[PDB]
This record gives C-alpha cells, structure tokens and sequence, in this order.
C-alpha cells in the first residue's frame, strides 16, 4: 500500500494477508467479505490487490468470473480511453490501459508513479472498483434464498425473522429504491397473522424501530 | 483514522476490523460493546466508521435501526444547516451535509479536509454520536430485564444483587436523575428482609460501600 | 496515551484494550491487577481511564464504588482549589474543575492541553491516582481471607505458609510500619510447633531468607 | 527488506518468518504458496529469499530441484552478461555474477549496494524471478491430476466441478493461450449430458457467469 | 524503556506484560528466567522494573526476599553515597539515594534526568543488577538438587546424564573457577562404570565434545 | 539489535524472544534451526546473541559444547589480533579481545561503538559466525542418520526417498565437492532394483528433476 504528508510505498503486512486468507476460508461470500477486504486494501496498488486475489486457493470459479469480470471492465476503460501513439516526454508517464490497471502490464513503479503524480491516476481505486464489482456478482450469485421466500414461522420471533430478511436483502441484487419497495410491501405482508394485524394496526409510515416494539410481546 | 504535530491519516489496522469483529461476535449488544466501540474508533473518518458498520455479519434488524437513526440525525442536521448554491472559491471546501457527514456523498479526500481545516469541522466524531446514539437504542431494546424485577433472593449475597442491579441500571433508559432515585428508592426497598432491616438501620445517606459492608456477613 | 522529545497524543491500542480486558476477566480484583491497571495506562488521558474503565463488562457493584470514590476525591479537589470566574485570556487554559480531571466535562483537546502546558497540569496522573484509591478499597474489600487466621498447618511446607501469607498481607489495609509488624510479630507466632521452635532460636533480627533456610528441611 | 523516500534497509520480521514457514507446513506445493511467497518478500534481498529458502525443513527433494533450477538461471546469467577484469574505482560497484544475485557469494553491503544505486540493479527480484520459475517447476511436479481427466459427475453441482476444473488447470504447465483453448474445448465437452446439452445450447460465445447460471438449477 | 540519536522514554508494551508475566507462571524460577527478565527490561527505568515485579502474583516469598535483598543492596549504596546538604543549582538535579534507584521515591521525571544526563547517572541499570542479584538468591534457594548428586545410571545415554549434570550446576552458587572444579572432578567421576573407564581412558585434558564422542555408541 | 541511514540501536522484541525460544523447544537440533537463529539475529550485538543463547533452558549439554566452541574461537583471535598496551586516545577505542566480542567483558555502549565506528568493527557478525560454527558441530553430532545408509525401499516412492536422502545430507559433515560425490555416487546406487535401472538408463548427467520424472510412476 501507499500511505510531512507526502505518500510513500510500503509492503503489504502478513497480519493483512493471514487476516483476508482466513476471512475468505471462513465466510467464503458472505456479504460481508466485501467491506472487509475493501477494509484490508486500503491505500493499495494492483500489485498489492493482485496479491489478495491470487493467495486464495479454492474457490476457483469464483475468481475466474472475477477474471472475466475486470477483463470486461478493463475492454471497456480501454473503449472509452485511446492511446495516442508518441514517445513519452521527460515530466510525463504513459497513460495507462486496462491491463495496466490491473497490474498484468504495469511494474510497481509505474503504478506508484500514476498514483503520486499531481493530477493523481488513481490506478488502486479503479481496479478496487472493478474487483469489487465482481465480487458483488458473485456474493448474489452464490446467495441460496430469495426476498420472496422469507416469512416469519408461526411462533418465530419477530426480531429473528427480521434478521433474515434483512440479511437476505442485503444479498439481493437491487437499487435502494427497489430496496424501499421490498422494505415497505413485503416485510409486514410476509408477518405471521397476529404480527400482521399488529403492524397492518400502526400505519404505513412506521419506523422499524416502532414495528419491532409493537410485536415485542408477541 | 487521523493522528511535529500535523495530522495525517492512516488506513483501519487489521487489529482494529478483528478486534470489532470479535467484540460484536461475541458480546452481541452488551452495553460494554459501546465505549469498546468507542475506543476502537479514535479518530475515524465516517469511512473507517462505515466500515466497522459494515464489516458486521448478522444482527441486521440492529443494523437497519442503526441506519434509520442515522438517517433521522442527517434529516436533522440538514434542517438545521441549510447548503448556499453558489461555486466553492479556491482555499475553501463546501459545506457538509447530513450525507457527506454519513461518509456516502462524500469522498476520503472530502472527509481529510475537513477534518484537517482550520477551524476544524469534525465530521467523524459528529457521525460517531449519531452512532453511539443509535447503539444506545439497541442497546436498550435488546436488554432482557427491568429494573423493577431486579430483587435479592433469600440466600443470595447482597454483592450478586447489587451486580445484578446496576448492570440492568446500565442497560436501562434513564437520565442521571432518575438513576439516582433509582438507586436512593429501589436498591434498599427490594433486599432481602435481613439485609433490608440493616440497610434501613444505616440511615439515607449511605454510601455503597458502607451498605455492602453492613451486609457483608450476613 | 501521551508519548525531538514533543509530547504527541496517540490512540488507545487494541492490544491494550484487550489485555486490560482479559486481565479483569480472569484475575477479577487480586491485588497484581493494580499494577497491571497502573501499567496498561502509562500516559493516558482522562479518556484513556474512562475507556479502560467503561469497557468492563460485569462486576457493577466494583464499578459504581470506584465511581463514588472518584467523585469524593473531586469534590475534595474542588473543595481545595476554588475557581476564579472570568474570561480565559489568549494564551491560557481554564483551571480544572474535579468533573474536568475526571474527564466527564471536559474535551479531549483541554486534557492535551492541560497535559502539555509549561507548568505541566497532569489531569491523567491525578484522575489515575484516584482511581487507584478505589482500586486499592475493592481490592480490600473482596480479600476472602484476614492476616490474623493464617496459621501453618503440621505437614505444611514453611514456603508455602510464607506464601500465603505473604499475599493475604499484600491484600491488608496497613501502613508499613503497622505491616513491619505483622511481620516481625505474626510469622514466626503462627508456625508450627517444630518450625516456630527453630525460628525462635534464630532470634528476633532473622531475615526472610535465613528463616526458610533454617526451616527447609523440615 | 528494503524500504523522505530514501530506501533503507531493515531486517527480516519474527511474523515474516512464521507466516512462511507455516504456509509451506500446512499447504506444501499448492499453487497459492507462490504469490504468498512473493508477497512475504517484497523488497528482499537475496539474503532474505535465502533466509526463507533455507528455512523450510523437510520437502529436500523439492528444495534441492530449486538449487538446480538457480543453479542454471544462474549460470545462464553470467553466459549473457561477462565479466570484465580490471580494478573497481572509487564511485563504483563490481558487476555481478550468478552467484552474487543468488546470495552465495555477495555480501549484504554489496546486495544493499546494488539495489540503492542510480541506475539499481536489482539483484533481489531477479532472484525472486528465478525462485518463483523453480517454485513454479515443483508445482507442477506435484500436482496429483491432469485437465484432460476433470469430468463431471452424474449427480455433481455445476460449480464443484468446474472448481475442480480451474483449480487443475491453475496447475497445470500451459501458456495463456493453451489455456484459453483448455477452457473453451474441455469444459464444455466433460460436462454430464444435462449440463452439456445446455452448455452447448448457449452457444461458442458464453461467459462463466452464464453457463454456472444455466446450469444451476441442474 | 528509554530508546537521530537521542534518548527518548516509551511506556512499556502490552507483549513485554504478558510476556514476563506469562514466563514466570510457566518457569517459576528455573535458572533460564533470569536472562529473560533482563531481555524484557533493556533501558528500562526503576518505574518499568517495579511494575514488571509488581505484576507478579502469588510467589510472595520470592518476592518478599526480593524486596529484601533490594532494601541490603539500597542501605549499602547509602552507606558508600553519602548525600550532601544544600539547594540543588539550575542545571544540576539532586544525587539519587537507594530508595530512589530503587523507585520508590523518585518520580518518573527524575529517573529520566538521572538516565540522560551528560555524564549519565544509570539507575536503571544498577536497580537492575541489585534485582538479578535477589532473583539468583532465589534460584539457588528453589533449586531441587546437588551436584554432588548427580550421577549416572546404569543404563543412562551419556548425553542425557551431561544435560542433568550441567542444568544443576547452571543452578549451583559457585564462582567460574569451583565450576571448572566441578567439571574437572565431578563430570567424570560420576560416570557409570563402561563410561567412566572410557572417559578415564581419554585423558586429563578432553573437551567435552571428545567425551560425549567416546561415550556416544555405549 | 542495531538498524536518514544512521544506525542506531534498539533492544530485542518479545516476537524474537519467544520466536527462538519456541523453535527450540520444538526442533531441537534440526538443521533448520540454524538458518533461523541467523535470521532472528540479524543486526544483532554480542549482548543479544548472549540473550537468545542464555534463554535456552535444557539442552545444557549442547549450550555447555557451545561454549567451547566460542572459547576455542576467541583464544584463536587473540593469537592472530595481539593486544597493544598504551592509553587509549580521544577519538579512538580499545581494540577488542576475544572475550570482548563474545560479550563477557565488554559493555553495550562499547559493542556500539565498534559496529558503528568507520570503518567498522563487526563484533556482531563474527560473535555470530563462531555461534554457528558451534551450532552446526552440535547439528552433525545429534544426527541420527548417516547418509550410507539412506536406502530406497521395495515399495518406497522415489520422491520420499530423495526427501530421506537429502535431509541426512544437509546433516552431513562434508564440503560441497563431497556432497557432490555423494549426490553422484550414492543416490542412483541406493535406490530400489527398478528405478536404479532406469536411472542408469538416463546416464551420468541427469538432473534431479528428470530423475523424479523418470522414476515417478514407478
Ligand atoms: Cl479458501
Ligand atoms: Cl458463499
Ligand atoms: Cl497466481
Ligand atoms: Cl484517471
Ligand atoms: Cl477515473
Ligand atoms: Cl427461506
Ligand atoms: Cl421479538
Ligand atoms: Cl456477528
Ligand atoms: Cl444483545
Ligand atoms: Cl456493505
Ligand atoms: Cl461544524
Ligand atoms: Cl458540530
Ligand atoms: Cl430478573
Ligand atoms: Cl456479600
Ligand atoms: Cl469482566
Ligand atoms: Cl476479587
Ligand atoms: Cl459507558
Ligand atoms: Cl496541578
Ligand atoms: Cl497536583
Ligand atoms: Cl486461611
Ligand atoms: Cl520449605
Ligand atoms: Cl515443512
Ligand atoms: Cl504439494
Ligand atoms: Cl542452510
Ligand atoms: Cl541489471
Ligand atoms: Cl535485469
Ligand atoms: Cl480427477
Ligand atoms: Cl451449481
Ligand atoms: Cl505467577
Ligand atoms: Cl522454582
Ligand atoms: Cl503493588
Ligand atoms: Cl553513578
Ligand atoms: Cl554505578
Ligand atoms: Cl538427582
Ligand atoms: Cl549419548
Ligand atoms: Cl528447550
Ligand atoms: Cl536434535
Ligand atoms: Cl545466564
Ligand atoms: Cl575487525
Ligand atoms: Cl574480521
Ligand atoms: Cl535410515
Ligand atoms: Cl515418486
């Protein structure tokens, strides 16, 4: 990673390494395995983020989508970005590709070159954004329940059944206004029927908090 | 977080991210999770603090309530700071609002600049007392007892009680006040009829020490 | 904690909070957790004290005593330095109240202040010294055993009698002197016949190592 | 390792150590081991890459294949870059041999030498670069399967075999391209027949993404 | 501890803690423990020498000879620097006594200044020694066996009869030149019959590495 | 250990300490112990390799050989460096003895100053070479094996037996040319009937690799 205020080099740490190995082998794609890893690369080169991809063993369909994914990412970044064809200039740097994002065709010092020049090229926080992409794909790819399928048992407390619908929408893919609509129509109509009839009771613009107290007791 | 005396920043320390988890994993909503909380978000940018939000797995009905208090103290702030349109002059930032505050409309960068200017406008610990506020609702809400039910049993010494007492005391919803008549009213009157006589014989301006120690054999 | 020799702040560690943590967890209120306290709060602000003392979980009754001990020795503080109202000038910080050293009304950036002002006020060493006044009154009262009931039993090795009582005295409320006696008075008088026969005709200025030799082999 | 953006060197840490020694005890020769090896020695000079080679107990065989491997590497060097005689002057350097890029015959000084100068010469990641071939020949060596033997089974879930099937082919001794041939003819064709009558109903162009989501349900 | 040159104070770490404290719990006072103390304590001050004595629990007899030999080592410091009368000069501090090396009336400020000061005044360093002198009393005083007991068996390899008769006189108070004694008449004479012709057979001036050759296939 | 680029001095780390003294609680004598040691000395002066050699609690025999070792080196020394009697001068120090560079009669601060004099007196470095020419005499004594009687089993993979073969040759006590007449002679003729023809079949220069090729589904 990169950190008087000017931004110097450092190598990545073995507690980052063993923290993100045991993260993945323990949670494998969970939801939340993306903060923590954006949690671990903070302030990274590709070198550093290729480094996190490549020390995960197992899993390998996962990261080959994650290939193809930042592939399609860099073709397009390479679309919308043409190289002009010249000598590069002494004060200047190459502007980089797609590939060169990603770290397949960049050495370390022109990645900390791009990221220290003034304007920055944020090469780190671009690939990050790719990556994370990716791993957004694949944490709903391998999400085993559906928002429509979640509905309080019989006797099911209510604070459970709340824990699993917001932690399977957590893992759906949606904006957050299709997000409000989930919240708002199926949340109460998916209640078992006396939770129903208390919260049909409250009114349409109840916070959660209130929802969860009025069926406390229940 | 941000540390000759210039505050820099610094990326979120695997320690911290497994120090948190660890903490939430298992003390669920205990009320010592709280300043621990506190203490492992010194200094935090509204970007470390949504991480530590976000890196938490489960207990999501918590975490939705968390974000709708959060989002009520933005709504607040924002009735309260009212943006002028009008183009940001060089040696100047624009003005927060209650969603750069939050750490999703605004950028790291964003967020170091405020935090570092002179005067400084806090972003972090502002965001930090929205969160410390809606962690004390939880906390709250999930407290399994009353502080009308907490009474001695017939063999238990007066130090188990007393523990059992001001532990639900933490948990409840009071101000300082209320928590003293609390204290100078319930503590005495729900002892054990022994411990209670003796108590009584102390007078009411006891202190706990002295109250613990007249029960102490008995 | 407060660390060219300038004093800078700095952030509580992780690996403090949790030492800390775990050293009242499993030691409770024996009498080395003191120095360990003492240790683990080398430098700290008002804050520092509060954090450490906030993140224990249980022991409430401990906790609300050593809350009312600090607020006797506040009102003492007040008590002996009266505040003098009017305006705080350019170049000066206003005088602590008790509630200030013990870091409920006063910020973070007044503690740094008063800690690295020329004269030092040292707003941390004072609310720590309190707070070890209240730890010391716990660690007394929570002592299960009283010096006068140690007694060597017929088969028991003389060092581990020594030990017993040695830690039973480390847990009494005594001056030096009134402990120079216990020793010279109680150790040799609660032996055994054989040991107490021996130590006897050592004589009155026998050291601690010259008695457990003379009774070794016994 | 080496490190105002002056690079200075620094020892080798206790957690450095550990970490290698204990990924080659728990996984041996798996493919992961290479990047974690290349992350664990950012920066190294040969005396650290030594440090960490010789380090390994066991797996002698392995270890003694990449001597040898150095050993060509090595000598190949010295084939393409000879030496010249004469006497070094003052603001100079000795060009280095294969052996003084390995390790065996420089001293630190002169690896410190090397890798500061302007222009550097940096005798540590060419050595890296000959490690990870050596590494990457014994991955190879002690992989248990070939690609051309992955199929699918009758009851087998889509993704389990097709993460058998990289990780093989992460194995495997193969450029790119073959390896893009690999996964456009073997994949498809070793699928079982209700998968591959999907798969070949998608069509020559399909993405992973979408063969794991047609096959899903399957 | 104290550490461009200058010596600057650092608050003693968590590691160091649960460092010292952890060998003590496991070791007790096995001879190995007396380096590792003074490991743990470079460039410590009298402050971070109580406090690593004072963590200790239970031991107390240990402890209290400790605080014996201390107060002996103190009287005799005393006795050798007699203080002298008068106002102490600005740029001058006040000569130390021996209750002020040993930190119990000095302050942390003051042991500072004594440890650099130009000449430098090394309290640190002679508190040091006096508590290595006590916890090598101690050793002696708990060590379980002779070294005129120490003998081979009949059927006992020579190496594991070497390390019994080498930890016991790591034990054994005796000056360098009683230890060349010992091993010169002791080693050899305590041999079991086989052994001892053989090592007799040796000659007067064998190493031990010649002995333990001899003796190896018996 | 000692590391603007001025080297400067700092004690040994708790990490350290407990790293050596678990690895030789665990390993004993393996070979690898030795890169290990060297590499958790790195910087090391004569007082710190004095530390990790003194905080090994067992093996007193070897740690008593070592000593020898290290006697033997350093009256070496001072037959080939005579000591100059004369009155050290301003600007100069005493030349160091063989005592003074095994850390028993000389102090930190001149152990500093002879590896930070220019030109420099690496007092470290060779304190360490003699350590570990006495580490490795100890190694080779407590080998098991020798290497003529590494022989390849009916039924023993090929890949194991290297594996035998190899470790038993790094405990050898050979120089690189034996160990090359070892490796030419020894391992083709031990080997089983089978792949000893087929390694004959190969001739006298194949690699090791083509060997454990040619022999692998044997
Ligand atoms: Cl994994
Ligand atoms: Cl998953
Ligand atoms: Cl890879
Ligand atoms: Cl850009
Ligand atoms: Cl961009
Ligand atoms: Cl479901
Ligand atoms: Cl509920
Ligand atoms: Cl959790
Ligand atoms: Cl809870
Ligand atoms: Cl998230
Ligand atoms: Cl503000
Ligand atoms: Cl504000
Ligand atoms: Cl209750
Ligand atoms: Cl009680
Ligand atoms: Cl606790
Ligand atoms: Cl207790
Ligand atoms: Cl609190
Ligand atoms: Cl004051
Ligand atoms: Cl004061
Ligand atoms: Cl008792
Ligand atoms: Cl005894
Ligand atoms: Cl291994
Ligand atoms: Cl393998
Ligand atoms: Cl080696
Ligand atoms: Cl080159
Ligand atoms: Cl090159
Ligand atoms: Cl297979
Ligand atoms: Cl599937
Ligand atoms: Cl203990
Ligand atoms: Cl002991
Ligand atoms: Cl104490
Ligand atoms: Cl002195
Ligand atoms: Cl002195
Ligand atoms: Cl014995
Ligand atoms: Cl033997
Ligand atoms: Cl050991
Ligand atoms: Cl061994
Ligand atoms: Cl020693
Ligand atoms: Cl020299
Ligand atoms: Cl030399
Ligand atoms: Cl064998
Ligand atoms: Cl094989």
């Amino acid at each position: 990673p990169i950190v008087q205020g000017q931004m110097v080099h450092q190598a990545i740490s073995p507690a980052t390494l063993n923290a993100w190995v045991k993260v993945v082998e323990e949670k494998a794609f969970s939801p939340e395995v993306i903060p923590m890893f954006s949690a671990l690369s903070e302030g990274a080169t590709p070198q550093d983020l290729n480094t996190m991809l490549n020390t995960v063993g197992g899993h390998q369909a996962a990261m080959q989508m994650l290939k193809e994914t930042i592939n399609e990412e860099a073709a397009e970044w390479d679309r919308l970005h043409p190289v002009h064809a010249g000598p590069i200039a002494p004060g200047q740097m190459r502007e980089p590709r797609g590939s060169d994002i990603a770290g397949t065709t960049s050495t370390l010092q022109e990645q900390i070159g791009w990221m220290t020049h003034n304007p920055p090229i944020p090469v780190g926080e671009i690939y990050k954004r790719w990556i994370i992409l990716g791993l957004n794909k694949i944490v709903r790819m391998y999400s085993p329940t559906s928002i429509l399928d979640i509905r309080q048992g019989p006797k099911e407390p209510f604070r459970d059944y709340v824990d699993r619908f917001y932690k399977t929408l957590r893992a759906e893919q949606a904006s957050q206004e299709v997000k409000n609509w989930m919240t708002e129509t199926l949340l109460v109509q998916n209640a078992n029927p006396d939770c129903k009839t208390i919260l049909k009771a409250l009114g349409p613009g109840a916070t959660l908090e209130e929802m969860m107290t009025a069926c406390q007791g229940v």
